[PDB]
């Protein structure tokens, strides 16, 4: 077996997952491209399986489907990056699935965006479907604040930032839950609680098994391979997915968990992909 | 049965399908995603079947997303929507099974864009991987040239505009071939010839459309690759190409037709609606 | 004398400068910036007058500025035009001379901004130095409220929109007062009143206009106002206040007057012709 | 006396600064503008001078636009910032005057644009008329090349980066000459050089910085330069021209100086000090 590990940014977790390769005894090499082209050749192929591990979408994206046009299979694939990278393609796969997530509905102008306010009714939170660091979250509590949050998403130069999701506002215990699966192993949670006074947010949490089961239900449906999921507690849907990502950081998640997702992610590799 | 027709900005196309609808007795709505926000509900999987019409990608995979949640068979699907957008991704696809397609290089910065502009030699053609009417393709003569293109698409503010296919200039026929599928079976093929003071084809530059005769070749890149990509309503614009015959350049997932139809006299509304009803009435 | 009167987007402001040119028979030509290019040379100075009325401010500003390199008086100047055009820089002006504005607190950070806040209490107004038709003025109500709002403009495409203008919120007779003046002299003024419900009385979508009595604060107020910026034609938005009495919150470079001619019934076109006749015939 | 150093990033430049404001025992505090907001206020007056050192060209405007609202007299001012941080405006005074730049012609759209290319024949430099280190200065050899470069600035979209500075390509002795002045005074100049597989001396990786020896028709463009714009602390950037002798490209209101000061020995923030010293002690 002979691994490529794709990066741009090496990160502790890049670093990590280079340490695992070697001291497990893994074949591998490093394409770094933010550095180096990618031609649709066939010689890629020298490679049983690539880590997509470019801090940014477009680059894991890109470079997960030049991998696999010569045939390579890349964890994650270009169609989980495709759709972990966005939220109303998660929300779809999710919903048609009948695994909880927030309630929600899409607006694809300033028109329909005031019209999906006043079908939610107040308060609601409004989010792009991509990006963004808790970026552009927005908690809109009448009409007027809504209207200058339509503005401003209007005049945003990018045209993803420009759909809406229009949501119910969850608030039952002012905590994110995050967790980490490898294929549909879960690894573990660790709950990231909301900093006074925010309305928006480390340590370990024992899973119960009603959060197991969302959390594993929805790895499986969007077909992720390494993948976190961020979960938020509803008093009445029990639990719902908010999020996946599908180039997972975890040097908070490791501190937190005592789990080393390095040895876990090359533990897997080599049952899956060798011979 | 019945049909939404998902639309945005009204063109001729999506009248000319709405009167398709009539004409031939199918129960139709129309929403209109540019006025009117669509919940994630069981309410829309009322309808059977939506014809996602949206001019904006955004707004076509969307549209597209929304109503498959809610069980209804998309013409085209969100996961086709996200291929056939993005030149990469359908390059992707076409290249693992054989598929022709330009000479192309994937560059995910400054740096690596440089470098393959030196791995390929001059001229060369850089565009990204989105679409965008033949902006943003430029035929590069020379460092100088990529250096400033490459500082220009830096600067964007859409991320996939940093990506640059770094492709061959491809000299041969001086025109496009543009066909459609529909259901995985060829309609019919144009060509729209460039422009004498240019070197792209674009109906938003120049080039009256008219019909091609489709050799056996033809066809069959045709269908082999809408059948890949699993496109059930789209556009494939081809190059000519002096080794390889032709190449694939693009996939179109909401497709344009009225230049097309009076190329080639072919009822696409029509057609689109017959195999819409021939195929999920029950 | 010879007139040019540069445009891009022609309005009915635009056609009535050029009819009362016409009708008082000055000899004059248009220059359509959207479609033209300007040298900086010193054929343009065959013009002794510009009339500077395109749409958007940069095409204002430049305008003024290439036609001001030879040698044309430029109504309004790019000087002016650069003041005017940007709330921080007005203020400034009206400030130093004791002309009332809204009580404003300058921020050019999300930190600065955030202290601002805390510093003047909520409800206040943030809004940026570069007009927007009453786009991107918010009713800042809480913490909540201006951070994000905060994150919004830190991620536009114009640096400008970083710089926050927070504010006293002015409640008091529920419109805005719009005065136009000529040579700094006071042609007139009315009132556009705040649509239930809204906290803004834009013409878009502000019902109704109505008129006002100008008194002699008012008058003053604004030839001060007006003198201190240098407008040669200009318009100015007046917020009258329960303690300031009036507020100067505005000033438009390349004033609109279309319904300040309903509601006033003053041929702002003629006034502008006659008083260019008056000073800069030679 | 006292002074107030504005910043928002402490560069060297800032530090430097501040160390010779110590060293000279001058009386002075730091407001850092990307931590405190700014209010419009009569207190601030406690300041004789402002020296304005904001890395960003809003910061730098808005805070010398708010210090002068107190009567603070600011190095520099207000209206010199946006004469300095705008080339067209910078080309518009220099031209009036007779002070030779770059041949420049100005267009406001993609249309105008094309029409200026063809005015100006091949090869030109097109670049906007604010800064970016080089970025976006293109060097345009034919008309394919131009119409390339036209479709990118459009798609910026924001800004004047919309507008295109038309020029002549200066191509003589291969480098960048720049100076700085404090008030009239000339401190003296370097050059810097275009490196091997450039057409810019900026420039990431090049500019090797040779020291230069000032003539007197250098001198005097220089000098005429700054007194034109009124700066009092500048940097003025000069292009060697075949026929013109010496061309001005650029002024600089926040000028660095770090690497000025290794090519010349000059102690800039010395000078500057002793300038401010001599000049608004009172
Ligand atoms: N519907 C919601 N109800 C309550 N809180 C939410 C909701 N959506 C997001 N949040 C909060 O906002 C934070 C960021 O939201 P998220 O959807 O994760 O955006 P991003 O992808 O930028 O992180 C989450 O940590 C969560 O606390
Ligand atoms: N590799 C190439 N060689 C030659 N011509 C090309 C090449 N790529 C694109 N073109 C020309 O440029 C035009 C636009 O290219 P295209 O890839 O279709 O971009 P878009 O999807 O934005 O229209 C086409 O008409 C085609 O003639
Ligand atoms: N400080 C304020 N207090 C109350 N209302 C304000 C304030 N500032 C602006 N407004 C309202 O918002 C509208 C738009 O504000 P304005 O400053 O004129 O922005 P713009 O330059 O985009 O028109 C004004 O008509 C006025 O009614
Ligand atoms: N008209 C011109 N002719 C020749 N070289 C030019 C011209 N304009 C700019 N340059 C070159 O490009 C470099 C950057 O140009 P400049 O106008 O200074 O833009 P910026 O403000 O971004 O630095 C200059 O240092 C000079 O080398």
């Amino acid at each position: 077996m002979r691994v490529v590990l794709i990066v741009d940014i090496v990160r502790q977790e890049e670093k990590l997952i280079a340490k695992a390769l070697e001291e497990n005894k893994v074949q591998y090499d490093i394409i770094n491209v933010a550095q180096e082209p990618l031609p649709f050749n066939k010689a890629l192929g020298r490679y049983d399986v690539a880590i997509i591990r470019p801090v940014s979408m477009y680059r894991a994206l890109y470079s997960s489907a030049v991998l696999e046009a010569a045939g390579v299979h890349t964890i994650n694939s270009s169609d989980v990056i495709n759709v972990c990278g966005d939220k109303i393609l998660t929300y779809s796969k999710l919903y048609r699935e009948g695994i909880p997530i927030p309630d929600s509905i899409i607006a694809l102008s300033a028109e329909a965006a005031l019209k999906a306010y006043e079908q939610r009714g107040f308060p609601l939170i409004d989010k792009p479907p991509i990006g963004s660091w808790g970026r552009l979250v927005s908690l809109i509590r009448d009409v007027f604040e809504g209207k200058t949050i339509i503005e401003h998403r209007e005049l945003m130069g990018n045209s993803a930032l420009k759909a809406h999701i229009v949501q119910e506002y969850i608030q039952y215990k002012g905590r994110d839950i995050r967790c980490i699966a490898i294929g549909e192993e879960l690894l573990g949670c660790y709950a990231r609680n909301i900093p006074p006074n925010e309305w928006r947010a480390p340590s370990n949490i024992e899973v119960d098994e009603k959060l197991k089961e969302t959390v594993v239900k929805a790895v499986s449906i969007v077909h992720g391979e390494f993948v976190s999921i961020d979960i938020l507690e509803h008093p009445n849907k029990g639990y719902v997915v908010n999020e996946l990502n599908d180039v997972p950081e975890f040097k908070g998640f490791m501190v937190a968990t005592n789990i080393n997702v390095a040895q876990k992610l090359v533990e897997y590799i080599k049952e899956n992909y060798s011979k």
